[PDB]
């Protein structure tokens, strides 16, 4: 084992439990209690006053649950036990395979036990129906699977049995988080499949246990109408979407457009046609002045369109964002579409720049906290804050 | 004979010392004669001298006869935390024969630590020291809960078809065994509760956690409190617990002033004044209080049934069932914000409301009855910018209903007269004026008072709509007013507001578009001159 420790002056995560349905109780029960039959959980009493929210939840459609611990304040409160481990460099060649396949390496954590005194900080309690019996609170003996530090123990173990994989096959690009395995190989998808077969044997061979497509995804551009004959109204929304564009691309000029009834058509001036046409030009063109800063986390915004499409923004910094795309499915749920969404999204983020970014999701949290634990297949839980405003950039973007 | 469960102090303290204001002897012979037999029973032990400890001790009749208690509030800053929802009548399943049983000050049988003894003397102005949980502590019912749990999971496991709950003292044991069945079996219960060291002392009606269980209805016992000119200052601090705890039982219960006048106050030398504001509030709250509850037993195999009904202008009811005109449970809702809102976000937060309580207490989600018209719902969830959701449902039709009073037009309307609008403020004065421009060029600027910037801008528009026929075209250079007024709101602690909405019910086609701020667009140029 190795010392686990906390950032100075932090005391262990104390969050308590939203309530779950009888089904999820039900089947978490067996869970954890099969768990504790296997040497993995302890039971404890109430000197422990830490706790985790736990949900159990369905990954695939393979009918068994499997349950998750936010450990959202864990995490962070543990942050510091990254920076003596980092993993450098981040692959930057996933960003360009033909196929990234995830596969889940959760089960190996199972087998390295945690440093005792941190036993005590993984807590959690299943919480019983209208609160009759108290809560079976348990303490995690071995590493948890959400844990930052999970993997950090388990990194030099692992790249052990990688070794030869990345000797025999250089061009595929193994990379994982705090439970997922991604594979890449810029190969024809038959033997990439091929291979991703003999990685699973691999993997179980020494004990451990749609589709993603890096290179079909694009950055959605921002448009801008030309009916043939457009009214007093229609310059004026396009005057108004406009000027905010300047916040983005700085080269953009409307004195001409907004020169100036609204039952009828204007024809537009020469000078201002070639002007927005040159306009028009600069907005259909790669974003501009634009990097990363590996210093400062990641901000993800999403709004919503309204029509069974989404829209979303990935940002460092305000007016200058990194990756921009729509998420569509089509008289659906509606939590479903921001839970996929949430999903795409840091499928996406890990693969590019490798973390979950923060979240502004267009919904009362108090509705999320009750829906969002039933469309969620992921190990990972990423930070949100909600958003209670609504701007001009929902009509803006789509 | 029972594992002690470890307990550790808060880090960085070394108390608890405060020395107890000393008693007189008609008492303090009342005290000896409880610290005597209190010993002999292997209770509380006379430490040595080296213990540099001590808290009061008080006599109370335990009537409204000299009661040994020991005040714990400074003990209770040091010790360490630990884990700390209540069990509704609503959410106990049938079941044939029932009894409760009540643990004979069980409190005294579970063992403290022995290493923590040192922290809880106990003088008599001859220290002592507890060895079992102290009657008062804060951080007794934990560890008395958890001692419960262990002792009954052997129980319970050897028979899985009882079920049974603890919360305080009593111990709701119920099963479909027959009576004479059942005596026995609880009879084996008794005798395994006192294997352990616990004493057991020792009926259409059964009182369990103040709750009366019946045959096939359940009720509260009416809740009431002792009254007096000034109460004990001991006792209030009792009294504010049951009302907290009557809050979960009937809602409209808030005692946080009262909580603070005893919180601020440490003393009981001196007669504790009450505020009367905060009085007549306990007083009007009990008034309240006086309502009998009832409800039924819950059956998982029939489903249950929500339903809401809008009384009025920000109240709601929360009625629950499974059975017609058998109520599982009702209660009520009001608008939480206060400032701005419509009735259907009302609805939906209504949903959200009843949807988490009912996860809480059944666990699975109701089929809400909802009044509001389908198409309604469907329009207003599929062009609102946010996300909601609302869990499998059916309208119900009666006379009051849910629906968007207005919509804002998504198309600028032919011949109708377009109005534009503006607004501005100052500090100094609050010298800003308003008005709008129009078409045709009519106008009006009438000066305002308490000029506000956002309020400006509210006011832009409502001068115009005043003036304005039924399809009107409005163009306005904020986006504050127009994301206020694109909302559909309804209810708004602006009369201002309320008259826009008063004056756009009337309007049978209304559109809104916005426009960049400090720039010529060939509208307001006539009025832009307004305050520079």
């Amino acid at each position: 084992t190795v010392p686990v420790k906390l950032k100075p002056g932090m005391d262990g995560p104390k969050v308590k439990q939203w309530p779950l349905t009888e089904e999820k109780i039900k089947a978490l029960v067996e869970i954890c209690t099969e768990m504790e039959k296997e040497g993995k959980i302890s039971k404890i009493g109430p000197e422990n006053p830490y706790n985790t929210p736990v949900f159990a939840i369905k990954k695939k459609d393979s009918t068994k649950w499997r349950k998750l611990v936010d450990f959202r304040e864990l995490n962070k409160r543990t942050q510091d036990f990254w920076e003596v481990q980092l993993g450098i460099p981040h692959p930057a060649g996933l960003k360009k395979k033909k196929s990234v396949t995830v596969l889940d390496v959760g089960d190996a954590y199972f087998s390295v036990p945690l440093d005792e005194d941190f036993r005590k900080y993984t807590a959690f309690t299943i919480p019983s129906i209208n609160n009759e019996t108290p809560g079976i609170r348990y303490q995690y003996n071995v590493l948890p699977q959400g844990w930052k530090g999970s993997p950090a123990i388990f990194q030099s173990s692992m790249t052990k049995i990688l070794e030869p994989f990345k000797k025999q096959n250089p061009d595929i690009v193994i990379y994982q988080y705090m439970d997922d395995l991604y594979v890449g190989s810029d190969l024809e998808i038959g033997q990439h499949r091929t291979k991703i077969e003999e990685l699973r044997q691999h993997l179980l061979r020494w004990g451990l246990t749609y589709e993603l497509h890096p290179d079909k995804w694009t950055v959605q551009p921002i448009v801008l109408p030309e009916k043939d004959s457009w009214t007093v109204n229609d310059i004026q929304k396009l005057v108004g979407k406009l000027n905010w564009a300047s916040q983005i691309y700085p080269g953009i000029k409307v004195r001409q457009l907004c020169k100036l009834a609204l039952t009828e058509v204007i024809p537009l001036t020469e000078e201002a046609e070639l002007e927005l046409a040159e306009n028009r030009e600069i907005l259909k063109e790669p974003v501009h002045g634009v990097y990363y800063d590996p210093s400062k986390d990641l901000i993800a915004e999403i709004q919503k369109q309204g029509q069974g499409q989404w829209t979303y923004q990935i940002y460092q910094e305000p007016f200058k964002n990194l990756k921009t795309g729509k998420y569509a499915r089509m008289h659906t749920n509606d939590v479903k579409q921001l839970t996929e969404a949430v999903q795409k999204i840091t499928t996406e983020s890990i693969v590019i720049w490798g973390k979950t970014p923060k979240f502004k999701l267009p919904i009362q949290k108090e509705t999320w906290e009750t829906w969002w634990t039933e469309y969620w297949q992921a190990t990972w839980i990423p930070e949100w804050e909600f958003v209670n405003t609504p701007p001009l950039v929902k009509l803006w973007y789509q």
